[PDB]
């Protein structure tokens, strides 16, 4: 198992491409994204409502925080969105763990 | 980063509004919800809620109200994960999550 | 609260049944599954399973069987998170997730 940070970004659906681009530039090895609904309290939604949730597994905490900081500064003063982070362990993932595999021992 | 509990409720889709109302009455600052499928032990369409709360007791209050009120008659599972919120105006206030 | 491992499998949609059968053969009490997109426009459609297991070994069994069978040929990632189950009739039994003795 290889420790990882699962960065979750839940935001407005119109930001899908803009956020993916950031994730792609970050050096993160990939992402998962899904359609969700949400209700919030920040009261910032540009114009239950339909959102998207990204999940990005990163090798380091700093990479997760650099993504988070770049998304939030660039979009979250103007669009609704929340970003949080969970601890995970990756058991299998060719890209994430490299040809060497995620170990186990 | 500000510590938080991520409460997850996976249950039958017809309970959507009822469960949202409980979440809204708990003091929680919001929720995310999605359509999912599932198999349990006696694929079918259901919903998953995710609710980030400031305290554990708020998460358990939501969980306890939902389960007592609906889980005798409807399928469902409720679990909780630890998270840290990095950005969230409502959840972390004007001062930000540097908490 | 009853401790649990949440096993997450994100992989190609065509493995849905093959993976459900593995989950069912593990002893796991059930699973949640959803449609997602992923990059590893160049987003692709895939599925995500979430399986709460009683023990770590059951989670790793499911993970190992899936990966060994399918991940040479199909895209996928498998990870695990810690969870505590507060309510779940099947997962926690008739005595509930807050039993004492
Ligand atoms: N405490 C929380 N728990 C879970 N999800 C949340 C929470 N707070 C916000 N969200 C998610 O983040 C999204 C954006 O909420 P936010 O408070 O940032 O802005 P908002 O304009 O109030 O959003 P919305 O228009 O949905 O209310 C929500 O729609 C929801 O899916
Ligand atoms: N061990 C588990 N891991 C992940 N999700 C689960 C698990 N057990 C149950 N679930 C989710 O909870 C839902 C409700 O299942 P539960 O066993 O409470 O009742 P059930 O009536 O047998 O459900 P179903 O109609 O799906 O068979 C399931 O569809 C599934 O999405
Ligand atoms: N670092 C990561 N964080 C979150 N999800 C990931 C990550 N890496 C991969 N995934 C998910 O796993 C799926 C499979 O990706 P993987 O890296 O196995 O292969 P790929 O062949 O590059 O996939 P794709 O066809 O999606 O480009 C991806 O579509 C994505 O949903
Ligand atoms: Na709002
Ligand atoms: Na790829």
């Amino acid at each position: 198992a290889k420790p990882a940070n699962k960065l979750v970004i839940v935001t407005e659906k119109i930001l899908l491409k803009k956020i993916a681009k950031i994730i792609d530039e970050s050096g993160a090895k990939g992402y998962t994204v899904m359609n969700t609904g949400g209700k919030g309290s920040r009261n910032v939604r540009s114009s239950i409502e339909a959102n998207i949730k990204f999940e990005i597994l990163t090798e380091t905490r700093e990479m997760a925080e650099e993504i988070a900081d770049r998304v939030a500064v660039k979009y979250f003063n103007d669009y609704a969105g929340i970003i949080y982070i969970c601890s995970a362990e990756v058991l299998y993932g060719h890209t994430f763990c490299g040809p060497e595999g995620c170990s186990a021992w």
